[PDB]
């Protein structure tokens, strides 16, 4: 006679921590900003940011991905 | 005689923590901003942000993805 | 004689925490913002934000996604 | 003239994780236990536990305690 | 003239992780236990544990304690 | 004129990790235990533990303690 016992077990842990975690920013101060523009000419897309204090966190990453394939074939 | 026992078990844990988590911003201060513009000419899209203090979190990422395939074939 | 026992088990846990979580902003302050414009010409779409303090969280991500395929074939 | 501005601020965070957290037990096994008693004499309290596999978590601790005193006195 | 501004700020973090955390126990096995007792005499309390595999976590500790005192006196 | 500005800031982090954390125990095995007792006499408290594999974590410690005193006196 024959017996097959197919019992793979996944007990893993997976963690991702991405971007800005647990930081302290203490009394941060931006300076005065002046922009003077005269007679400028633009023939294409203009993309502009003017500020004094910017805090930017950008996270395209940090996803957790599992691909698993299981397979049993008899005769 | 024959027996097959197909019992794969997933008991795992998956976590993502993405963007800005648990940060302290204490008295952050933006400065004065002046923008003066004269006689400018634009022939395509203008995209403009003017501010003093910006705090920005952008998260296209941090998704958890599981793909699992199971298969048993007898004769 | 023959027996097949097909009982794959998913007991796993999945979590996503995406964007801004548990942050403290204590007394954040934007400065004065002045924008002066004269004789400007725009020949396509203008997209503009003028402000002083902006707090922005954008989350296109952070979705949890499961694809699972099961298959049993006898003769 | 006189001004007083009494504004103490508590923004702190307090966490306890006490006992048995996030452990994995995989296929633990207790052995055979045989207890034979004859002609025994007991003249005060008997407290008995007989088993094979015991898993025990006892937490008298892990409590979070805050005591805060505020006081403002003028003349 | 006079001004008093009284603004102590608690922004701290406090964490305890006490007992058994994040451990793996893989196939732990207790052996056979035989206890034979004959003609024994007990004239006070008897406290007994008999087993094979015991897993025990006891946590009287891990409590977070904050005591804070604030005081303003004018004349 | 007079001004007082009383602003102590606590931005600290405090962490305890006490007991058994992140350990791996792989196939630990207890042996056979035989206890034979005959004609023993006990005239005060008996405290007995009989086992084969004991795993014990005891944590009276790992508590975090903050005591803070603030005080302002004018004339």
């Amino acid at each position: 006679s024959v017996q097959i016992v197919y019992k793979p077990v996944d007990l893993s842990k997976v963690t991702s921590k991405c971007g800005s975690l647990g930081n302290i920013h203490h009394k941060p101060g931006g300076g005065q900003v002046e922009v003077k523009s005269e007679k400028l000419d633009f023939k294409d897309r203009v993309q502009s940011k003017i500020g004094s204090l910017d805090n930017i966190t950008h996270v395209p990453g940090g996803g957790n991905k599992k691909i698993e394939t299981h397979k049993l074939t008899f005769r």
